[PDB]
């Protein structure tokens, strides 16, 4: 028993992380087989930031102004190339410790592990959520850029974010392992609005879940609801609409408690209505939105 | 910016995760050189754990009977020794992954991180405090025995912590690598008292100062408190009395903020007394006392 914010071990990620450095600046790098993959943003200078324009940067850049060094050892550069926010430096070695990967653009509400990383060197790693304004809650300084978001399947890596700014407000914004953005952002220092940020419904009820199968009930009531009535309380309180898909995710946990997920919704909505008078959910005195019903699942199973 | 439970990269320490087995019991061990540690109730069956003599237990084990695997080899163990609560399997193999270690004694209060896992492969990877009353409140399942927390001081991994038991109230109980409980715990399934639970204030104010520099500032008040007068209300609210070591060690957090130990005190004390009224600090409706000052100047400069 016991419930926490875990994140998938980083050892398979760790062995991909190499330092990237364009003139004057320097950020983390990916290296899987002979290709390095990092923020197009490293060719920019503090000056041209407000309004870069890549490829005008780039074609001023070639492949020996690229220094990539792993660990200690320095990579040799021998091709160039940016795809969307990323740039894709081919070196002539492959990753000796390059594990089973795949790319993958991820959905709001789901979650992933990331490994912070300064000067290509790994020093944290943490749980976190793609946010329905597909922003991230981080924990990133200035030098993390190229630090990646991921998940592990067994063996295979499925990478999934790349950090490349932190937004006004103190959020981060990043891209797919394509140089696709998260949301509506641009790689520009320029004002972003980030939106509205939701609370991912099905993750809350998945924890709810979880709480009950590790003993905090308390929260459970006698009542019951319908998806329109709970989705009428989830809309006030700023919470996802919660579809016929979230409700047939949640059904293995539902199965494991008993609870019908209907019941679990009357209960959260009680939560919403009359908050929660001091008490606390596995530790928590807020309703916990960064667990999806898969890592529930995981870890109140245990899956290695 | 931005603040987060933080974990150290398991990488050094997955290298160093075996099986092991001894009769129909498989839990975790930990290779390093050519000993594999590992929580001594691995020779013990359901029925003799009511009251197990490991002398007597031991006795009746050889060499043979401990089958340690290593991902998928086997390892041959030459030697095996009781030391505390853990035993020692001396393998004809020296660990190639084994990074360089020590093993430590951590203190109540301290943070690490636990790479949980099950049946010699790792699964997760979360940060967690050594609770004033030594027990842990982690993450575990029938399996994770024999899984260790450490920390990492650039290249050299501290062991400090692995997994034996949960207690009845679902809180974890463990020793340190020598085999020595932290706490008041034998490993016999019997009933015992936890103790206690306090707030590590220390780290509640580490937490305080890392709140400041990340902008949330509402806390912070027009007040100021002594030691004496701000101990008082520790000890009401079951707060871990406040030192001036404490006070010291908080020093660097209260010269980058410019705000005194002292005034912080007071702060945390009208939070104490009057509650967060609806609001949060760092995204947490209450009190966090899992991150030390070490953890929010590492944090917030970026140690790697
Ligand atoms: O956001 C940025 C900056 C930036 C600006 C424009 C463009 Cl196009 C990309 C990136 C500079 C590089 C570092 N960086 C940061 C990224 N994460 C955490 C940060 C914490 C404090 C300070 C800067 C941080
Ligand atoms: O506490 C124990 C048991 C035990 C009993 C007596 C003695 Cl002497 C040691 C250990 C059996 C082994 C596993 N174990 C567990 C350890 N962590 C999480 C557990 C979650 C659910 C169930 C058991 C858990």
């Amino acid at each position: 028993s016991g419930f926490r914010k875990m994140a998938f071990p980083s050892g398979k990620v760790e062995g991909c992380m190499v330092q990237v450095t364009c003139g004057t600046t320097t950020l983390n790098g990916l290296w899987l087989d002979d290709v390095v993959y990092c923020p197009r943003h490293v060719i920019c200078t503090s000056e041209d930031m407000l309004n870069p324009n890549y490829e005008d940067l780039l074609i001023r850049k070639s492949n020996h102004n690229f220094l990539v060094q792993a660990g200690n050892v320095q990579l040799r550069v021998i091709g160039h190339s940016m795809q969307n926010c990323v740039l894709k430096l081919k070196v002539d070695t492959a990753n000796p410790k390059t594990p089973k990967y795949k790319f993958v653009r991820i959905q709001p509400g789901q979650t992933f592990s990331v490994l912070a990383c300064y000067n290509g060197s790994p020093s944290g790693v943490y749980q976190c959520a793609m946010r329905p304004n597909f922003t991230i809650k981080g924990s990133f300084l200035n030098g993390s850029c190229g630090s990646v978001g991921f998940n592990i399947d067994y063996d295979c890596v499925s990478f999934c974010y790349m950090h490349h700014m932190e937004l006004p407000t103190g959020v981060h914004a990043g891209t797919d392992l394509e140089g696709n953005f998260y949301g509506p952002f641009v790689d520009r220092q320029t004002a972003q609005a980030a939106g509205t940020d939701t609370t991912i419904t099905v993750n809350v009820l998945a924890w709810l879940y979880a709480a009950v199968i590790n003993g905090d009930r308390w929260f459970l009531n006698r009542f019951t609801t319908t998806l329109n009535d709970f989705n009428l309380v989830a809309m006030k309180y700023n919470y996802e609409p919660l579809t016929q898909d979230h409700v047939d995710i949640l059904g293995p946990l539902s199965a494991q408690t008993g609870i019908a997920v209907l019941d679990m919704c009357a209960s959260l909505k009680e939560l919403l209505q009359n908050g929660m008078n001091g008490r606390t959910i596995l530790g928590s005195a807020l309703l916990e939105d960064e667990f999806t019903p898969f890592d529930v699942v995981r870890q109140c199973s245990g899956v290695t």
